[PDB]
């Protein structure tokens, strides 16, 4: 279909960036609809690596107009930093990136608050990325936060900013007993980038409606993953935005009925960065192996990511919440050389019940235990394989089992970081 | 189609309650996906009036299971108050209402904060309903708010509540210099209703997935309206939730690809309660006439609603954002006896440009002027008319013009408050 959504079926870090970059070859637009610079998408072409955070993953393509939709919490500093870096590498960001005037703005005080709140939670800290995502959304929802459209009147913006920072500073100093963020510095740093940022502003929803009517191929790029959803995730150990497919329409302005295909990116095993329930977590040599082999460190914080087995119970919630059309299996090659491989097929509740559904809030995951189906591993190297026939039968089996367990076809398989180490069984734009 | 969404194409108060109640005759479920008790839906059967706020509008039907989805901010007090009232009138709420454990909880401190913030904004006050909606969402998004699922452990809930109220109380007393809300009272009032409330809890997304697979008729009932959207509305003069169709999936957990029909409720003229831009606002005798004839006072606050002409520019944004399938024209009879009737067809921007698109944030609506198309009125009474032929040609024309201007068919026309004073040209469940 024309409008293809690419999102994380687990807890983020499933490999969305690589897949957006890969599939945008025929796209006219790529849209970010939620999150901020907490995301960290890694693209690799001919061995050249690009790590994006706030900038959409279709930026390496001349033919694609990259869009940062209204759902996105925008940090002017993060933007300017990424733009320069990309520009210095020959990518003309200004020329191919558009942005929504509806996007809430992430300023330094948001990082202060984010830092204060995590400190205040002590050992019950969420393990957020320390980018001010949470506080930006709070301000958005309270209806006091600053948006891109406010920068269009530098005079009133200054006034509005003084008010908000006056607000937050009282709390930072008097309640949290932390350093106050200086108004002037924020005003100075922000006014130094306003013209560039305001030049990329576009009416994204109106633009998307027109593209829909023309039949342009559009790609919506998700940040984070399903179980980190603000509503449906393992609350409060979640991100502040709806990472699920409903955030596409709320975060871009495209009508919900215009989603033609939702591709769920599914990593061959599971990972989590930050605190939160995680049934299939592995603390043994296998967990270590998965981390080392999959180079599991957050592209944004460098934090070591918790590893474990693929969880079909959790993934089934993802199928459900997102109305998945197909999956893209990623990092399968990381499983090379394992004697056996395990898929969680059900949960053993603390009361003794065996369930195939997931708890909602973090608390309700307390003593939940994973029930597995152990399958044979494979010694053959799957790395960079571009065709199924190059996959060993054990590997093909693992694939089929995941499909059976979920009822959703694995349409694409990624065998390495590079754009080409991939096999597309079915193209979402053709489906 | 099986899953029909009913929402407000304007600024809320378009007549959604009556339409949900009307169309649920064949429905298995009715779901609220956003808002709280700020909404005020009025049902009228055989002259008997029911005003709902938090309870879904399919509650007068034995065959329909009413659902309050996760997107909804839930006030235990509001619930218990409505339940009793309905129960006393022979409607067994407990038996036909289910609710999400994901729903954030609205407690007294949220109303305190809501009151404090509006006072603090002085004359720039949003004109919120004073129900704590905003603060509940802030807490949700910050990841510190209490949800229905927390009530499942009365011990830890008490602890969690002490923390949050400790948090908010510091600000209420030290920053706002307002009365502190007592922890014990909140704990007492909440613990007095926990068993009833926890008894209605269900896994709504899992339930909705199963209904989808069976082919059950589902109705999603929207609160507020499009231009009050937290993202796309006339920010900051908006409500804190996405009132647009994308909130259906985020607020219920149903996959976005499962919306089969979106019915936009469109009132024959416009109204707004609370502050905010409003191009076609009428401050003349005609505005008065519209208020009196349409009994325009908020079903929740009793506040007089600002009136004006139907705005096709604004309504076109609604079409776009929600992927409208058809409209339901409401209160047409309120226009009876007008010499002439006006439809805004474009905007005259402050710089001189004539535009057919709407500004985003409130500020950008500053000196925008409405450009009209004046059509003949009608002296004939349209009240209670159940068939087109009973409509005068002028009235039929007004209808057709709205369709031409928007490109969306008016599938249902309401001619009075009663469930029957309606003509269904096309049924969303059949479409
Ligand atoms: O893009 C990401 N990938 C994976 N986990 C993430 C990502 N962004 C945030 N998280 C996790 O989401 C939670 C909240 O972080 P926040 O998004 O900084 O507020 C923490 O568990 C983070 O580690
Ligand atoms: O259900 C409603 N109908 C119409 N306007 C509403 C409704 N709920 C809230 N508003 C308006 O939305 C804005 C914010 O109010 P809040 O929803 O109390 O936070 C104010 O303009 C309210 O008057
Ligand atoms: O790619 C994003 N990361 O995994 C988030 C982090 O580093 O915390
Ligand atoms: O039906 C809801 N109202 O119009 C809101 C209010 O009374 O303010
Ligand atoms: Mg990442
Ligand atoms: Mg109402």
């Amino acid at each position: 279909g024309n409008n293809v959504v690419v999102l994380g079926t687990q807890w983020g870090d499933e490999g969305k960036g690589k897949i957006v970059d890969l599939l945008t070859e025929r796209a006219k637009y790529v849209v970010r609809y939620q999150g901020g610079h907490n995301a960290g998408h890694t693209l690799v072409i001919n061995g050249e690596k690009t790590v994006l955070h706030l900038i959409p993953s279709g930026i390496l393509r001349e033919n694609v107009t990259s869009i940062i939709g209204n759902g996105v919490v925008l940090s002017p500093a993060a933007l300017m930093k990424e733009m320069k870096e990309l520009e210095d590498r020959g990518i003309p960001v200004r020329e191919r990136l558009l942005l929504s005037e509806a996007c809430p703005l992430i300023l330094d005080y948001h990082v202060a608050l984010d830092n204060a709140r995590e400190k205040a939670r002590g050992a019950k800290a969420i393990g957020t990325t320390g980018r001010g995502i949470g506080p930006a959304y709070e301000d958005k929802v309270a209806r006091r936060g600053l948006r891109v459209g406010d920068l269009f009147d530098k005079e009133t913006f200054a006034e509005k900013l003084k008010e908000v920072m006056e607000y937050h500073n009282f709390q930072l100093v008097n309640y949290y007993k932390a350093e106050a963020v200086d108004y002037q510095k924020v005003l100075d740093d922000t006014m130094a980038v306003a013209d560039i940022l305001t030049s990329m502003v576009v009416d994204v929803s109106d633009l998307l409606d027109q593209a829909r009517q023309r039949g342009d191929f559009v790609m919506f790029e998700g940040a984070q993953g399903t179980l980190l959803d603000i509503d449906h995730g393992t609350y409060p150990y979640v991100t502040s935005s709806n990472t699920t497919a409903g955030g596409v329409a709320t975060g871009s302005g495209l009508g919900p009925r215009y989603v033609d295909y939702v591709l769920g990116i599914l990593k061959a095993y599971s990972t989590r960065v930050g605190a939160g329930p995680f049934p299939t977590e592995l603390f043994d040599e296998t967990g270590e192996f998965l981390c080392k082999q999959g180079n599991e460190f957050g592209a944004t914080t460098g934090r070591r990511r918790r590893t474990g087995w693929l969880d079909t119970v959790a993934v089934r919630r993802a199928v459900q919440l997102n109305s998945l059309s197909g999956f893209c299996l990623t990092k399968l090659d990381v499983l090379d050389g394992l004697k056996e491989v395990k898929l969680c097929v059900a949960y053993r509740m603390p009361d003794g019940r065996e369930v195939t559904t997931t708890p909602l809030a973090a608390d309700d995951w307390k003593g939940v235990e994973p029930i597995y189906e152990t399958m044979p591993g494979w010694s053959e190297s799957t790395f960079g394989v571009k065709d199924r026939s190059g996959l060993p039968q054990a590997a093909l089996n693992y694939i089929k089992r995941i499909e059976e367990l979920t009822g959703v076809p694995i349409d694409i398989i990624s065998t390495g970081p590079d754009r080409t180490e991939t096999m597309i069984l079915r193209d979402p734009f053709d489906a």
